């Protein structure tokens, strides 16, 4: 039967609508706040969650992503942490499917497989591998196959012919199309995903207002994610806690409405 | 029994110079620019090289280096390529040290013993690892000590004293600071712990920030992208990027005189 994306996409097409889907970054600021935020998008209307998980890149300190990266890691958010957090947001909210955006790095210091039972465990419907390509993923689908995980890649717009069969093959959930950005390039890609038969298109990068939104689904795609713009409010009111949340309400209320008509 | 780092560090000290160590990426922009480019580089001073080697991250945000990756990736370097390009650099420069930047997940991807085996076999003297911090450095730390390889950390200032002392403790060959020239007092604890030489890394692209790191007290500098962005700025003539890259070490080298 029907993974919970697949079901998601089918009811939002059935209303009309596309999806949006925000990022955050799990245990920023800190645990319990972080469970706050996870529920206030839900409840605001974000049709699905992506989650990180945090970890140290100094090298790469500035932008908003590793500012939360900081903060959770300066809160001792650990990945045991992570994993009891997207369980208690699964447990409350059965139908929202959870996707996470991993590093490596995360995924191999315990073990590949051991990462991914952790996943069925917490309630995860996807993970995305961000740093392996799709011709060295074989690992990573094997143990996403073993517990019951969809797949998720990412699809340049210069994507080859052999990543989106691997996609179509391997994907299961929804494509993350990475667009740095006239209108040609995009529409040939999801025209391109769709001959090879890949899961729905969700466009990721750079996505922080809502008629990149409406934009998006006008182009053919399934939905839009948002990463940076919903960290972004969680710095700016750091000092304020119910802020952030009303913030965040707003926010994702306003994007999710651009997915209409 | 010194080390290539050690070595290098008493030269230095008997010529009153601090170091000075250019990073570029494996195979950018092919594997046999590469090989010139890095011996471009010994040849115009550079006191030892830091390598990477390419990866795909593209959500990553960081022209420079995430050009890199995508040049050496579409010439077709792979880590089997790095590993002979890195032995062929050796062969020719027997004493210059070589330390590989690293993200994690090329050293699992294979297994941890048998990437640092692969680095001995190379003629690679250290590994830093990117993105594991030190109180989580152990199967790394263990293969490079069984394999003979100098772990590298980087000390960010933000860092305290148990973070440091695991620094001066685990670490070997040198020690990679993010501070510019709180710099006084960092490195002091690092001295007082007996750190391996501290370099500063961050943000060193001329040479007069090369001079400002020795005068802060720091045992040398690291160009960290600065390297890179003169690759990626002559692509469309090979002779050239290579006269550019030797004059800018040449100068960056000059900077480090005490």
């Amino acid at each position: 039967a029907m993974n919970r994306y697949q079901a998601l996409f089918q009811r939002l097409s059935a209303a009309q609508q596309g999806a949006f889907v925000p990022f955050v970054t799990i245990g920023d600021p800190n645990p319990e706040q972080s469970l706050a935020i996870m529920q206030t998008l839900i409840d605001a209307g974000a049709d699905a969650l992506e989650l990180g998980m945090p970890f140290s890149d100094p090298l790469a300190d500035g932008p908003t992503i590793q500012g939360a990266n900081l903060r959770a890691l300066a809160a001792k958010t650990t990945p045991d942490i992570c994993f009891e957090l997207i369980a208690q947001i699964r447990a409350r909210n059965p139908e929202t499917p959870i996707g996470l955006l991993m590093y490596a790095n995360l995924v191999y210091a315990r073990g590949i497989d051991d990462f991914y039972q952790r996943c069925q465990k917490a309630g995860v419907d996807s993970v995305l591998i961000a740093d392996v390509p799709t011709n060295e993923s074989q690992p990573f689908v094997a143990a996403a196959e073993k517990f019951g995980i969809q797949p998720i890649f990412i699809a340049p717009p210069t994507a080859s012919d052999e990543t989106l069969r691997a996609v179509a093959q391997l994907g299961k959930g929804y494509t993350y199309l990475l667009s740095r950005a006239a209108n040609m390039p995009v529409h040939a890609l999801l025209e391109r995903l769709q001959q090879f038969d890949a899961p729905p298109a969700l466009l990721g990068f750079g996505i922080s207002e809502p008629a990149q939104v409406k934009q998006a689904i006008e182009a053919g795609a399934a939905g839009a994610i948002s990463g940076s713009a919903v960290v972004k409010i969680i710095e700016t009111h750091l000092d304020n806690p119910a802020k952030q949340l009303t913030e965040l309400a707003n926010f994702t209320q306003a994007m999710k409405k651009a997915t209409k008509i």
